[PDB]
């Protein structure tokens, strides 16, 4: 059984939608990266891959420091692009297109104009999980079986990728509530293609 | 307009759960199980729940009592929150079971409509427990109400029941119920039911699964 842990980065200064804007962790967010590093470092991560956005990457570096591991980076793990909503607050978006923000969360195929849907986000990240399965023999290996791959990413991607791996029907993707700052989720891949791997949800949105 | 529902699994029992089937056998918490109940109440009791309802199996009830003490609430009990009945498998080791019916134990986990002889499937457990949630919606007007919309209802229960009830509330297709994994000792799960006025139209989401 292969364990996959996903960590949502800590708090940024930004209420205000980011998507793929490369915003910075706040002071609090850095403090949260250190705390999460401690928590997850005890699970003895096998390997760390991070979105290249700084709020994720700076979080992942703190986990790398704690575990003495070298952080890997992949652009397919970026936050959902939020099109015309990037840079706008909820109050602005809600005044501009009333009720759309709330309806959006209930439909995984729907995107803000110019943005990606949750389905898009699962489509571009999932091959990364498949690639790690192929290339990391130790992962779920006989020697150290429960050492998890840790992905340092963003809330939207965690939910999209998790529902995709669990093979939830798209209409049920909203069953997964939003990840909090510096919170983590764990999936387990049980047995021989990648597709035949049965993923189960071990932990959703645990505070780190 | 969101109702918070927290489900707590009891702590460790003096019983080898990993190799031997418990079900509705009324096993006691171990000493560690008791310490875990105190610790879990310190976390969950920090904010005052609206209400505590417990399985009447003593490993859950004793856990719920620690929470009631911490919060100054009574503990109500309900047989509908009992652990999944495992029928002829109750008290049997995995080895006994795996020799009698090779492959059955692993196949069971992957089929929410399958039950050991004499027992209950995930679907059966959802059938007895989901209506209890509907009753609480009807009987707790403060729940998700205007005054303190965040105070949760707390069910003190069992792992299999948490997964069955949670999948039923989330309205996952039965085929997808095994996507919900295990719950640890003294771990909790939280759902939020978001707003018609009928129970079926409440849309539940998973806020937290298996936090310790």
């Amino acid at each position: 059984a292969r364990r996959l842990v996903m960590l949502r980065h800590g708090q940024t200064d930004y209420s205000r939608m980011q998507g793929q804007l490369d915003t910075e962790l706040s002071e609090l967010g850095r403090t949260q990266a250190v705390a999460a590093a401690e928590v997850l470092g005890k699970r003895q991560p096998l390997l760390i891959v991070s979105s290249d956005l700084r709020r994720a990457y700076d979080t992942a570096v703190k986990l790398g420091e704690r575990t003495g591991l070298v952080v890997r980076v992949d652009t397919r793990l970026r936050e959902t692009h939020l099109g015309d909503w990037q840079g706008l607050t909820h109050a602005q978006i809600d005044a501009d297109a009333p009720g759309a923000r709330l309806a959006w969360r209930e439909d995984a195929t729907w995107a803000p104009h110019g943005g990606e849907s949750r389905v898009d986000v699962a489509a571009r990240s999932r091959p990364l999980v498949a690639e790690l399965v192929a290339s990391e023999p130790e992962w779920g290996g006989a020697d150290e079986p429960d050492r998890p791959v840790v992905l340092v990413a963003h809330g939207g991607l965690i939910a999209a990728l998790s529902a995709a791996l669990l093979k939830l029907p798209v209409a049920n993707w909203p069953a997964l509530g939003g990840m909090g700052n510096a919170s983590w989720t764990q999936l387990s891949g049980h047995w021989s293609d990648f597709e035949s791997i049965r993923w189960r949800l071990d932990v959703w949105n645990a505070s780190a």
